[PDB]
């Protein structure tokens, strides 16, 4: 109809299908041209929206911030009277999230379990490592929110507490991807959360 | 003969930690590998049925240091089973840090790797090398409880999962980011966090 609808409905075709190759496949050894092939669109028309594979792996992870930026900003702002409590939401949200969306679910299994970083693409290494330096920023303000309202330990080390709880949950996340049946992730989402919050508010290694 | 079998052996290994290091499991071959370990007439296919084998023998490989204490930590008669448990995590941060030849096996498993539905074994061999790691951890952690060092209340099974997933994700990040984390200068605070989890967080408890 008009250009910039159908070219947004082009880079959704080309993001799905890309998502089921990758996920299948690997990301080393699909192309554009098998993504485009499966998404029903031209050479041409895949190379327009995206210049290489590197940039269509950062579109999926980029992908995975939109649900939860509500409740990250919340739990970052300063303003916040309940810190730790977004905190708790927005983690239960990440791994409800993770359970029951089959996209996130498939994206997660893609970035941990099915693309490599080598060299002769160094761009997917260092978009995980801004991605990561980004989210322990996130991570640090709100823990030091929540320690100027009393709710974690005065002398908590909010650097080394964010580097834990990230930890944690990303090893959570690969265990849940690796082996489903092993961890009742959404019947016991709140143990699960609050095992990883007790940590932050009771380790004493945690403080400086 | 043994020697020269086991030596060969052992020099195709070293060649396969370079060799997926640089280029990824995905699409290295044995036959790369052979030609940079310098091997000819086949020779690797007699050692290695296929490239799944090969990467399952440098997971397997991690082991070995650890196993004395490992096996330790999970014996009944041992008496200080937590304190195994941490000198065996110390070891494995100080090795991780300190060991070129851990540090690049680690990178190739957690970064390095696929999982594909065209070599299924890669992903079925992790799944079956984590359940042993984790049986193993819920007996040391069950022999802590029986000796009054953790709660007598803990959930063996999930402890070990949360103990596990903390140290399986420290490491990640060590090695995504390794000025993040002063994981050998601070090696104990950051194996005491995780003992703290598991001593401390009633969650954790049945
Ligand atoms: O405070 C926190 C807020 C968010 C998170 C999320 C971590 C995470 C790690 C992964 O490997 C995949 C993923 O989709 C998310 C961790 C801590
Ligand atoms: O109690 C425990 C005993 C051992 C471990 C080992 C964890 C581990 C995780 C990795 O991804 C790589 C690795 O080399 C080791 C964790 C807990
Ligand atoms: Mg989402
Ligand atoms: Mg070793």
């Amino acid at each position: 109809r008009r250009t910039k609808e159908e070219a947004q409905e082009t880079r959704a075709q080309i993001i799905e299908a890309a998502e089921r190759a990758f996920y299948k496949r690997g990301v080393a050894r699909t192309t554009l041209a098998d993504i485009a092939e499966l998404a029903g669109v031209t050479r041409g028309a895949i190379y327009w929206h995206f210049n290489n594979k590197a940039e269509l792996v950062q579109a999926l992870l980029d992908s995975l911030h939109e649900t939860h930026d509500h409740l990250a900003r919340a739990s970052e702002s300063e303003d916040e009277v309940d810190p730790l409590g977004c905190m708790r939401k927005l983690l239960l949200q990440v791994f409800n999230e993770l359970v029951l969306d089959a996209r996130t679910r498939r994206i997660n299994e893609i970035l941990h379990h099915k693309c490599e970083f080598t060299d002769d693409m160094c761009e997917i290494r260092q978009q995980r490592q801004s991605a990561v330096l980004d989210c322990h920023k996130g991570i640090t303000l709100a823990l030091a929110n929540a320690v100027r309202r009393g709710q974690l330990p005065g002398e908590l080390d909010a650097e080394r507490a964010a580097v834990a709880m990230f930890a944690y949950v990303d090893g959570l996340i690969r265990r849940w991807l690796l082996l489903p049946d092993s961890v009742d992730l959404l019947g016991d989402v709140e143990k699960w959360v609050d095992t990883g919050l007790d940590m932050l508010r009771l380790s004493p290694a945690l403080r400086k």
